[PDB]
């Protein structure tokens, strides 16, 4: 998976296509957009494989991070969505809405305590309001 | 061995070689590494981190080589991949916020060593996390 390409580049500490700019930003971008545009119709799988494509070149990329996890909370891949959002939570700090959603996979893999865990973060930190709401609305079901 | 490599699995899902051994070349990596010897200590965590991607103490100990040889955005790679699998750690994160200071970001170094306060239970990691703070201008 992308948490592997990563290591691997690392361990090898060759040079990546990113270290080389192999492809300008404009042209991930249009990967980016074509990656959703498969996922808004319901093509699940080009989606996954754009945006593995985009993580392979660029894993430290809160948006294409994101877009892999919730392809696999989508799938009940529930650990690994669960992983990717604690990396774009590591890069992105300010956003709780990764924790939100790893809360919910930690309920799915019968973690409630973790679950727990994840929610109170949220309502302790967040100011978004809404997402707020939807942590104690878990909360009271735990 | 070919087959995890073909199926992109590890050599530790396939036990090739027994969990005591692997502790006792993790203690021999943490050996090199107390005493110095910084280039056999990289050859023993690159070789755990090849045997087990998804360890977070084998990808910290080769974050921290990088770390020593002062390749920092190396090492803050492997520390946000750290982080993301560990058990509520976050000082991969202090870490990334050192590393963040000799990159020059200092405001991105502020961020990480925020986190840490806002949401480590580690009171002395804590602790070196506000000092950086305190310096940070
Ligand atoms: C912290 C960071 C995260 C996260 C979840 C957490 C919080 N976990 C609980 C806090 C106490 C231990 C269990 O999901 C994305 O990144
Ligand atoms: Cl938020
Ligand atoms: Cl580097
Ligand atoms: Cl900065
Ligand atoms: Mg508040």
């Amino acid at each position: 998976g992308s948490i592997s390409t990563a290591v691997i580049d690392a361990i090898n500490s060759g040079a990546t296509l990113k270290d080389i700019n192999a492809i300008p930003d404009d042209m991930m971008d249009d990967i980016y957009s074509y990656a959703y545009d498969f996922y808004n119709k319901g093509r699940i799988e080009e989606a996954e494989v754009f945006f593995r494509f985009l993580c392979i070149y660029d894993f430290y990329n809160v948006d294409y991070i994101m877009g892999l996890a919730a392809i696999y909370q989508i799938k009940e891949q529930f650990q690994q969505a669960a992983d990717l959002y604690a990396v774009a939570f590591a890069l992105g700090k300010n956003d709780y809405t990764p924790v939100f959603h790893t809360g919910q996979c930690q309920l799915r893999l019968k973690a409630p305590l973790k679950a727990k865990e994840c929610f109170e973060l949220v309502i302790q930190h967040s100011n978004d309001e809404k997402l707020k709401i939807k942590a104690q609305s878990y909360l009271d079901a735990i």
